[PDB]
């Protein structure tokens, strides 16, 4: 019983992490096999971030302008190329704790741990989702930039996103380890701002029937709802629309509690209406949206407190 | 900037997780040095549970009655014996992932991390704190028996729970690493039954110290209390009663954000007479009571946002 927001053991990602210097900047680094990987704004000074001409800096430097240290040892640098908004630095040594990994980008609305990272050395480790407008809700502070995001399945780390900045509205904005930003952001100084964002329809739809999971019902009722009447009340409230696959992805779980995911809608939608009423779901007063259908079944039992 | 339940990073505790297995029975257990820690109901069939004498329980078992396994290695147990409610099974091999520890037993009020473990194989992280009941509002599933709770400081691991059980209403109770259960709480089938809880005063002040820090302040006021005053408001919503040493321990984040604690406290009691009025602290609309003053210090800028 119980519901955490819980992140995937941090250990396989710890072995990976380094620190790159190049000049006064210092971030973090991933190292894998004979690769450290890290957001190509090592190589700039502060002058430079409001308007950098990134391939121009980085012809400027040669391989011992990098400076890479994993714990106490320093690595030789001993190649350097850019890859969209990451640098890749090639090192005469191969990470001997290098887990099984894949570089996955992931989708709005999806789940992932972040291994906060401060001088190279973890320092905590959280659970964060996607946000429909490509940024996340991170807890991040200055010489946090290189941090990862990961998933891990069958001991396979499946690393997702690496940190680069934060926005005004102090949400945070990073790349997939390809470099490719999420969403409509840029590695340079600009007025760059969060767009409008939604709430994850589906996952809280998920997170209902963790609550159900575990033994609680006070919110379900008698009703029942097409997809496109909710989808009409969704629009109001800035959900989601909740497509014929997400129905078909809360399946599982529909099953397993015995709720029509058309009758958990209902649910939603008088939640939606009503608010709480000063109760509360798994210790919450607000609709949660960041467990994906995948997160609750992971989590809860397979067997429903009837 | 933001603010999450941040745990600290396992790899350390995940090197000392291994699977204990005695006749059909498995749990977890924590591998140290040459010994290895587990609850001691591993010894117990479930006809045992309801009512079992350990010590004729266990004098009827032999080290080879123990099966250890660290991943694939089997390791052999050479000696057992029983403090409290812990088992510890010496064996041949010391693990070489042994890192710097201490068993630390923690006060109610006060947060660790989780790794929750199924046959010795880490599953997930969480943040907890340790309820005023001795409770943990935890997320454990059958086969978590064993998983450990900690902190960490420059690198040393201070092990401060072990679980062993779930409470009729879903929380969790366990003990200290010498097997002293938290709260009055036993390792055996009883209608044993959570206590009643309060909520951790000096924690939500933390917490809202939090929310000044990261920028937000829509919550204070013009008003003052005094400690005895603030302490009759908390009586009545079941808060906990603040003393002088809370006060000074959140000293450095009063003046932080230059809002003295009576001053704090005045605004906590304004919400806690007025609730929040469809507004959110820190993505919560509850009062959130499991950040230390020590977690917020840790987490948040050492700069306030202004």
């Amino acid at each position: 019983s119980g519901f955490r927001k819980m992140a995937f053991p941090s250990g396989k990602v710890e072995g990976c992490m380094v620190q790159v210097t190049c000049g006064t900047t210092t971030l973090n680094g991933l190292w894998l096999d004979d690769v450290v990987y890290c957001p190509r704004a090592v190589i700039c000074t502060s002058e430079d971030m409001l308007n950098p001409n990134y391939e121009d800096l980085l012809i400027r430097k040669s391989n011992h302008n990098f400076l890479v240290q994993a714990g106490n040892v320093q690595l030789r640098v001993i190649g350097h190329s850019m890859q969209n908004c990451v640098l890749k630095l090639k090192v005469d040594t191969a990470n001997p704790k290098t887990p099984k990994y894949k570089f996955v980008r992931i989708q709005p609305g999806q789940t992932f741990s972040v291994l906060a990272c401060y001088n190279g050395s973890p320092s905590g480790v959280y659970q964060c989702a996607m946000r429909p407008n490509f940024t996340i809700k991170g807890s991040f502070l200055n010489g946090s930039c290189g941090s990862v995001g990961f998933n891990i399945d069958y001991d396979c780390v499946s690393f997702c996103y690496m940190h680069h900045m934060e926005l005004p509205t102090g949400v945070h904005a990073g790349t997939d380890l390809e470099g490719n930003f999420y969403g409509p952001f840029v590695d340079r100084q600009t007025a760059q701002a969060a767009g409008t964002d939604t709430t994850i329809t589906v996952n809280v739809l998920a997170w209902l029937y963790a609550a159900v999971i575990n033994g609680d019902r006070w919110f379900l009722n008698r009703f029942t709802t097409t997809l496109n009447d909710f989808n009409l009340v969704a629009m109001k409230y800035n959900y989601e629309p909740l497509t014929q696959d997400h129905v078909d992805i809360l399946g599982p779980l529909s099953a397993q509690t015995g709720i029509a995911v058309l009758d958990m809608c209902a649910s939603l939608k008088e939640l939606l209406q009503n608010g709480m009423n000063g109760r509360t779901i798994l210790g919450s007063a607000l609709l949660e949206d960041e467990f994906t259908p995948f997160d609750v079944v992971r989590q809860c039992s397979g067997v429903t407190f009837q």
